[PDB]
Formats: structure tokens, C-alpha cells, sequence
């Protein structure tokens, strides 16, 4: 039930990625679109399996509910060194996030510029002066501006409370960053590794 | 498909239904023994089968990684949730939620509690009753896997050992030995099979 671009494994490895390479290339022009200033050390691969199949059952899912396929961005998440192996192997925790200095709900935040996750609040830089941003498919879905106080997103319909947006944003017209709720709705797919 | 038990009922292709029992027959009789095993003196209205596919299809998909990653399939019990009414239509589309409000304690970690008997369920703190007096407990399919002592405090379960943090228990209990609650700390963990309304 894995992709056909994996190296065959196991169920966890890291793949390191070469420079020249158009899955390398596409990463580092992503990032590189708004983060101009810094270099990149090394674009990895993730490849967690068990990862991989509960977010891609969670997509079909989504797919089928909102009878479109529109439902997943590529966004970034800058992390601390310490944060990285536990992402790496059980991705991300909404009940070890921290708080947003604009929050938007209490759950795990995505940014749609690299700009955002390699502020030193994020991607904190390790004493080998490495940061740590990763690049995550995540099932927004359908979104609307969130609030502090949610835990779960909330509802499209507040006479059908169990029936709920998404994912939240800042800003609906202009999204920065998106706030998901549930685990499995993000997949870590590539870690990247960078210096000033 | 969704791997669909064989005891469901047709949905004309919905994917969401609550089916109430007919009692007397097998399936209505081996959960209302379940109950009745702690739970004697309280009276049952009704029992109704949840039959969430896509919370199934994900709780099954972390069943089936759980027996792989144990190498057994003795990961799974079934265990009771007391929750007031208004949770009800929550618990039933979307499971259960670590997140969520709740003024009872978390003494053994920041998840969700399952009990093994009934009658701690049955508890108002827990299976507060109605404005009319009557009480909801779930019966639970959990992953509780390879479990170990909980603490205040935990987000997750703690490693197996420290030497490597990221292989962790898959729940937590108040004794090991002999076990009343579990807690786990992860979504689709936790399928709600059954809703039990009663009254005491
Ligand atoms: N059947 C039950 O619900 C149950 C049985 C035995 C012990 C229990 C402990 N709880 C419990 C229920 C809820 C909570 C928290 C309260 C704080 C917010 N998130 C939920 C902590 C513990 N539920 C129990």
C-alpha cells in the first residue's frame, strides 16, 4: 500500500534526496520562493508507512465527503531538533503544540511560506546552528477563519453541531497558515535541514 | 470495502447509522450480559449498534498496525464510556477526543478513560444523567496493546524504554496487575460499538 517513488524498505527510513534531482529541486524552489537568505544542508524523504496509510485512509475519506479532490495543500511546519524524531515516526501531536503567538485554535499549524517556519520561534536553531522545517501534506479541506478557543474545528452549520469545517485559517481570502485538529490529517513527507 | 463486520446491517449505501437492537435475540443478549455483569439494579431502555464506517475503517487500520507491530493480536478489549447526553451525537460521528471539555480528572494522563466494569461507568460523574433521569455508556473497542502504570501529566504513553523514546506503550492503566480503567492518548484508538441508554 506504499508509493512506487519509496526505496524499498522496514517500516521507517529517511532517504536522503539529491541536488539535480526534480523531487529535490521542487522542494528547495518551494522553499526558496520566500526564503531566500538561508541554504539548505539536506532535503530527506519520509517514509513511514503506518504514517502514510492512516493519512491516505483519512483522505479518501475527506475526498468522499466533500465530493471533491481539492482537499490537501503542501505546506511547511518549522520544529525545534528535539521535536524531530517524534515527528518522524508518529507525526504531529496537536497536544504537544505549542501556543501561536496568533492563535487560531489549539492544534498543530501549518504555514503556507517557508518565510513563516524559519522564524527561530518554529524552527529553532539547534547549537550546530541547523534548523528543521518540514514539508507536510495536510487534508484542510474545507476552512474558515478559527477562533483561540476551538479544539475541534467548528461546525458549518451551528444547528448541526457534528458536522465540522475542516481545518481553520487566519485569514479565509488570504490563507498564511491553516490549524488542524485530528491526528492523521497531516503527513510529514520531507524534513528539511537548513543554516544561516 | 470499509472491512465492514458481518453483523451490520444494510445502509443503502450510507455511511453512517445507528441501529437499534431488537432484544431477546444473540447480539442484544451478549451485550446486555456485559452490562448486567456489574450492573444488575439499573434498568435498560435501549442498546444500539453504532455503525460508523469511516471511524471503523480507521480504528481497524490501527488494529491491524498494532498486531503488526506487537506480533500478536491480543491488542484489542472491550471496555464501557459513561458520557453525558449532549456528547452523545459528538461520540458517535467522531469517537473519542482527548481535547475535549471535561471536568473530571485526569489522574493517569491526558487521554480518554475506558472502564472494565459497567457499574464504574455507570457513575453520574461520568454517564451524567438526563433531565429526565436517564444515563448513556458506551461499549468500546480499544487498542489497549502492551500497556504500563499512568501518571498525571502524560500526553502520550511513555516509551518502553528510555534508550529509545519514539517506541512507546499503547496505553496507560491504574494497575497492571489487576486493571479497572485504560487511557489512550490517539485518535481512531478507541471504536464506540454500542450505545447503552438505562436509567438506575
Ligand atoms: N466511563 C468513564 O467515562 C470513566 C470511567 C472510569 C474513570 C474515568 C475517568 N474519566 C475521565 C473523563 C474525562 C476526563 C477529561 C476531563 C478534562 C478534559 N478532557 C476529559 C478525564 C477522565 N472517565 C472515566
Amino acid at each position: 500500500n506504499l508509493p512506487e517513488h519509496w526505496t524499498d524498505m522496514q517500516l521507517f527510513c529517511m532517504v536522503q534526496l539529491e541536488p539535480g534531482q526534480s523531487e529535490y529541486n521542487t522542494i528547495k524552489d518551494k522553499f526558496t520562493r520566500t526564503c531566500s537568505s538561508y541554504a539548505i544542508e539536506k532535503i530527506e524523504r519520509i517514509q513511514n508507512a503506518f504514517l502514510w496509510q492512516s493519512y491516505q485512509v483519512k483522505k479518501r475519506q475527506m475526498d468522499i465527503k466533500n465530493d471533491h479532490k481539492n482537499n490537501e495543500r503542501l505546506l511547511f511546519h518549522g520544529t525545534d531538533a528535539d521535536s524531530v524524531p517524534y515527528v518522524n515516526q508518529h507525526g504531529f501531536n496537536r497536544s504537544c503544540a505549542g501556543k501561536n503567538a496568533v492563535s487560531y485554535g489549539k492544534g498543530t499549524y501549518f504555514a503556507v511560506d517557508a518565510s513563516y517556519s524559519a522564524k527561530d520561534t518554529y524552527s529553532k536553531p539547534d547549537s550546530n546552528g541547523r534548523k528543521h522545517m518540514y514539508v507536510v501534506r495536510v487534508l484542510t479541506g474545507v476552512f474558515t477563519k478559527g477562533r483561540a478557543g476551538l479544539v475541534t474545528p467548528p461546525p458549518k452549520n451551528p444547528h448541526n453541531p457534528t458536522d465540522l469545517f475542516d481545518s481553520v485559517t487566519n485569514n479565509t481570502r488570504s490563507p498564511k497558515l491553516f490549524v488542524v485538529f485530528f491526528d492523521n490529517q497531516a503527513y510529514p513527507e520531507y524534513l528539511i535541514t537548513f543554516t544561516a
